[PDB]
């Protein structure tokens, strides 16, 4: 029948023709002003694509993290957050040092038209620091799963799996009875959840199609003239980030980045569509458990770097910096440029993995070089760059994705 | 003792004896105006009732349906949605057409003395049925079962049994290993909340009494004239919904009413005092258990039907869309007989399992035919009718839930 | 290295050092106004070592109660309850009639000098008994685990166990199975959470140096005046509860005071520090389990008792009302005493195990004696008593969880 026509015919090019006649159909409609038709009949698949991938989230990272930790060693889990951690940082200062380099190569915002009066932004605060670390222990781990909040029950994921551990050396028949069976039901727990994971990327085609056309219909008419540039601008500084950081170092450590690139194309493709790291974490940790990646390493990494590490993010908040400040006329010298580094691989690591957070996340970047919101010229600037976040989103969102994986493996190869 | 003598009382005795005199109490101490002593101290009894029965929803409902699909193959729970959801559509048309001709052979509402300048009551504005199917899907099945939302426990709970028995069938031993341990605690918990039910029915009478003590205290004196004919058209269509589908239908498939009744009246008379098809769910569940109807079908027709099927909500909107029609003089055309048919078979399965629902759909309905609640007699009659909205409810649950048992059982017996 | 000289010390010489070092720093450094330095750098360790604490409370309490109950006889819970209660309600009133004599002894707010013009409070406002009794029963035992609600969990923990040890005695395999499936998981969760109190009761000290010095810098440089007799007054009143109650009850009933402490030293110095009995619970849960105490006795009693049972609140409500009344110039009399000695045991029962409760409960026993919030003295009163309400709540928290420990040592003596 039908049906089993479309489930055997092979996912991969399934997903590409959903993307490519997605893009093609969004264009189309959104030039011929069909974008309200698409956004009421053909977004809903999308939309229930994302939230089939987004239901997958806290049980497979809870139940994932718990058994990975219960097998392995604490020391050898310190030693892979430190590698993890350094390989974030280094990472995202390139990919925002590479970022710069694009702005000023091309010109994005160079003698721009500005117009004044459109809406206005509140000025960035900045949130207490103390509060946001404090926030990574829950006060109730039921809550923190209730709610969300991967990072707390990364925490206490973590901490039950190394006391599941340490239970299983007892003494007590019966304490390393009841344990055992705490972790098989957990385990079992998790592989249900990857075989939806799969049941799931059946139907990944049919929102895929819908995302893209939505995405183009809506958007895609606003990129011309200096809008363009700064999208080019972007596309050439990710796929640059790719090239030289994420191929360089898999050819470093040993890995084939082409057998890299077979086992990470659906979570590249799932990150591109849906520009949520947090969302595409399922397929992300499937992707490295088709990998041969130990659990107790990509349990714990994966999940992290989706909130901490984004690449494309940082890429992207600098390349819109300097877009604003060249559409003020601006010239930002050299420690203006540091300073972006820096508050720009800042706001990354605080950017949520969610559709727009880093659009929201560039005002921190735009203050530390004296471009406050508040000012007329840096809002219209602003509202400017907002009216083609998602097209920016899709690509810097699938970037952080793509490097989240190749941290996750380079760091299984040293171990 | 006088502890152990209550206890061995057979429970259906004990229910019957609370619910005749709780009717009786409230009664009289409503027409002698004690109805806010009844509030004060009886009602609490019978809140403390509902409320342990509402505290069992989502663990059993949750872990009977995850083992119930685990113990059945998806294609027959497919056929079992479908053929179940064929006859909620049927039976709540045919309970709303029962209704109209319950209102037409008498007349609720024809010659009414009518008040205006009592409260007014917003125009009831449709949601959009988009959101409403997108809801099923949870973002987060731990939230879903923190806040309710049956639905989408009932979706995330199929998935997660799919997936449970697609593992048991692995070549892996761990991963089979880790399965049967996962389904045999859900397993446990389900058999400890069945316990449970058990348990509370025990106290059931005492609630039975206060609840409709209290009803009757506080709407029953408002039971005459006009009031009373729309009473009386709606019970005597509650009771032919049950004699004429129900009974029917059973004997046509082959199962004995006489037997169905007996092991139905415990989730019947809890429906009846409750007003919550929700609220009453574990006891409906407990019924299907002891009827020997496999898990796979009720685990999975109950909860459902709990929130889609409603024949006493549809046909009590049906005669209230008549009587309200009647009261502001104008006559219904057959169209409009057939517009009330559709929006009230739409209401019914929008109606949400919890006491007073049905009375707000409603507006729907009424709209649906040109009597907004933004006029002021429409306004008036619907008010009129909100007085004795829970003695309605009392019946027009208990119908909804009988209705729900008999599809479960048509549709086990069919496979 | 250092982290292994400190981990290797003994955990008790560094919880008392941590405390000695933080008090004096704390004192120094408010005298010299460094307090506002103090809370910004120093207090957010303590924090950290708080939430750590609480983000055992729910998991520990729901599996160690159903685990406890599913070994112990409902029959033997009810009569450990009785005799609890009894010991919660007469240690209650004792603690009352303790504080009112201190305040008799001495004289804290004699002659003292009122300024009026501060910050005025709202009335109390006595909340529903029925509804307060009704919460107990939780509407959803995911809800409730999810938003803390101890007392629900309690409840539907202690009923889930009971369940459990039916189905662990019935006929069929399956059920026995399934039920010994889910109590092992359940145990091995709380094992675990016992692991991780034993490893988080490292980083302990830390903590309680900064809570400590926190508390002396933010307050103790208020503690002068009639405000140094009401605090003398307290902890005289505390140090004689804890002399003539516990360590006399514990002489008469067997038990060794000395081992008592020695065992108990922990939980009495978290309480100490974080000011909440609910954050210290699963420090006590541990020291119960360390002293022998049968898991069906103290996971039932230690929680419900952390609610519920407050001897040092108590004691502080009666000292206080003295205080006030003294400051206002009224003279209380016998019956007024009384009054006071029966709101301050309800006050006490219904202030929750978090900082500060026991303040704001004051009101109602000031209310009962007619010293109204509303009037400007005893609004000033009030705010005077406001000001070193931390100084007190150490006291009067690590009062109410020996208390605690020593009514469940008691009641496992008597069983
Ligand atoms: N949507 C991106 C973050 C961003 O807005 O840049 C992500 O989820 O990774
Ligand atoms: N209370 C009914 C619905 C209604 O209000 O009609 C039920 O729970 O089934
Ligand atoms: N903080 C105390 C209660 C009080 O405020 O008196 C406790 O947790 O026990
Ligand atoms: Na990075
Ligand atoms: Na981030
Ligand atoms: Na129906
Ligand atoms: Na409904
Ligand atoms: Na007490
Ligand atoms: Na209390």
């Amino acid at each position: 029948g039908l049906y089993r026509k479309y489930i055997e015919y092979p996912v991969l090019q399934k997903i590409l023709i959903g993307l490519i006649l997605g893009a093609i159909v969004g264009l189309i409609l959104g030039h011929y002003g069909y974008a309200h038709a698409v956004h009421t009949y053909v977004k809903p698949f999308g939309d229930l694509f994302v939230r089939l991938l987004k239901m997958l989230v806290m049980p497979i990272v809870f139940a994932s993290l718990v058994v990975g930790a219960a097998s392995i060693s604490p020391a050898r889990l310190g030693r892979v957050g430190v590698k993890i951690v350094v390989y974030y940082l280094l990472t995202s200062a390139f990919a925002v040092t590479l970022g710069i380099i694009m702005a000023r190569l091309f010109n994005p915002g160079a003698g721009i038209h500005l117009a004044v009066g459109g809406q206005q932004f509140q000025p960035h605060q900045a949130p207490p620091l103390v509060h946001i670390l404090l926030d990574i222990v829950p006060t109730n781990p039921f809550g923190a799963l209730a709610n969300g909040q991967v990072l707390p029950t990364i925490f206490f994921a973590i901490i039950l799996g190394i006391a599941i551990t340490y239970l299983m050396n007892s003494e007590n028949e019966k304490v390393r009875k009841s344990a055992e069976t705490l972790l098989d039901a957990i385990n079992g727990l998790a592989e249900a959840m990857y075989k939806i994971v799969n049941g799931v990327m059946q139907y990944a085609p049919i929102g895929v199609f819908a995302l893209i056309a939505y995405v183009m219909a809506e958007q895609g008419v606003h990129v011309v003239g200096e809008l363009a540039k700064v999208t080019a601008a972007v596309y050439v500084g990710l796929t640059l980030q790719i090239l030289l950081v994420y191929f360089v170092l898999l050819k470093i450590y040993g890995i084939d980045p082409i057998s890299f690139i077979k086992h990470a194309k659906d979570a590249m493709l799932t990150a591109f569509v849906t520009r949520s790291s947090e969302g595409t974490l399922p397929v992300t940790m499937r992707v490295a458990k088709e990998m041969g990646i130990s659990e107790g390493i990509y349990s714990f990494t994966l999940p992290l770097g989706a909130t901490i590490n984004m690449d494309g993010t940082a890429l992207y908040q600098g390349v819109c910096t300097f877009f604003i400040a060249n559409a003020l006329g601006s010239h930002l010298t050299v420690g203006q440029q540091l300073t972006i580094v820096l508050t720009a691989v800042l706001a990354s690591i605080g950017t949520a993995g969610v559709p727009g957070a880093g659009a929201i996340m560039l005002a921190m970047v735009l203050h530390s070089v004296g471009l406050p919101l508040t000012d007329p010229n840096v809002a219209a600037a602003y509202a400017m760059i907002l009216g083609i976040d998602a097209i920016l989103d899709m690509g810097r969102t699938m970037v952080n994705v793509t490097g989240n994986l190749t941290g996750t493996a380079i760091v299984a190869k040293t171990e």
